[PDB]
């Protein structure tokens, strides 16, 4: 059935983490909500966005282009709910700050706040990829902001191992 999450480490009651490829995990879990690491015009190139879109055979991009034509661009820190196509029931497209490009890291909390409208989500860490936020900081903001249940997928083994070990050094 849907939301078949298993094999995660519970960091807090709210936040779970796994070393996984989010696309493969979405196919296995059938989440009601997968989070995309989006940008304001929903141009899904590269990173998680490109990978999710490719796995939908570009259906996500076609739908996103229609969303933009009928709603305009998002703002940094904002989100929209669109179809999850074959990957999920819905995709929550969330725009975290691109700090390598001179967007304010302080907007990361507002980006995570979008998760609080959904009871269960499969998600990447926000503002990682080529966006430039320190992943441990992104995880901290996630833990301190999200109040539903988020299942985080971290691709690289070394980063996963570090996030766990570094997170466990912080005050509980």
């Amino acid at each position: 059935g849907v939301n078949s999450f298993s094999g995660y480490l519970k960091l807090t009651d709210n936040v779970y983490i796994k070393n996984a490829d989010i696309v493969e995990e979405a196919k296995k879990v059938k989440p009601t909500v997968v989070v995309n690491a989006a940008n304001v015009y929903l141009k899904h190139g590269g990173g998680v966005a490109g990978a999710l879109n490719k796995a939908t055979n570009n259906a996500m991009q076609v739908e996103s282009d229609d969303y933009i034509a009928t709603n305009g661009p998002l703002k940094v820190g904002g989100s929209c709910v669109l179809s999850g196509h074959n990957l999920a029931k819905h995709c929550l497209h969330v725009v975290g700050p691109n700090v390598n490009k001179g967007e304010d890291i302080q907007l990361l909390k507002s980006a995570y706040e979008n998760f609080n409208q959904h009871e269960v989500l499969l998600a990447p860490l926000l503002s990682a990829g080529i966006f430039g936020a320190d992943p441990i900081h992104s995880l901290r903001v996630c833990v301190d902001t999200v109040r539903t249940n988020v299942y985080l997928a971290v691709f690289d083994k070394n980063l996963y191992d570090k996030l766990v070990s570094s997170f466990l050094e912080m005050k509980s």
